């Protein structure tokens, strides 16, 4: 009958993969509380004229369990893997910590790319931290660079805190997923 669609997010701590969750769910209508965990929580979502249950599991706090974090994996049919646009650092872990996992437990499944805090890119403190390492946010052909390098579906931008390219970047994995 339903369509449902197991998804998991994953990518370096506090690279706002929770934060993006909640503004999704909190998207949907009718309204419903949404609770600060994620785990097989199910949110409809219609994309293309077509009902899907997608079914959101978030891998935040289990960043550094690296036995238990793979427990989550199984029949997923869809990665968000992300990076936050004000960490170079997060970006590297994209081919050095998470693709290696998601292609290992996750073969054959579709990955989004997500540049998370896109909002975060021009802004006057962010640089001025990011200098004092030598670094400077991603640009986004690094971006898009990266998402060719690991065979990502696709590359999406977006932030929590304004909004921007949420609605896309979850629209995109249910095609994804359903392709
Ligand atoms: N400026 C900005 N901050 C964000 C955004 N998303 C999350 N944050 C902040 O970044 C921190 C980590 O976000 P969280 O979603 O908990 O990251 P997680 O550890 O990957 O789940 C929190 O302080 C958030 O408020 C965003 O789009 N823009
Ligand atoms: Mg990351
Ligand atoms: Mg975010
Ligand atoms: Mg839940």
């Amino acid at each position: 009958a339903a369509i449902r669609k197991k998804l998991v997010i994953v990518g370096d701590g506090a690279c706002g993969k929770t934060c993006l969750l909640i503004v999704f769910s909190k998207d949907q209508f009718p309204e419903v509380y949404v609770p600060t965990v994620f785990e097989n929580y199910v949110a409809d979502i219609e994309v293309d004229g077509k009902q899907v249950e997608l079914a959101l599991w978030d891998t935040a706090g289990q960043e550094d369990y690296d036995r238990l974090r793979p427990l989550s994996y199984p029949d997923t049919d869809v990665i968000l893997m992300c990076f936050s646009i004000d960490s170079p650092d997060s970006l590297e872990n994209i081919p050095e910590k998470w693709t290696p996992e998601v292609k290992h437990f996750c073969p054959n499944v579709p990955i989004i790319l997500v540049g998370n805090k896109k909002d975060l890119r021009n802004d006057e403190h962010t640089r001025r931290e990011l200098a004092k390492m030598k670094q400077e946010p991603v640009k986004p052909e690094e971006g898009r660079d990266m998402a060719n390098r690991i065979g990502a579906f696709g590359y999406m931008e977006c932030s929590a805190k304004t909004k921007d390219g949420v609605r896309e970047v979850f629209e995109m994995a249910t095609r994804a997923a359903l392709q």
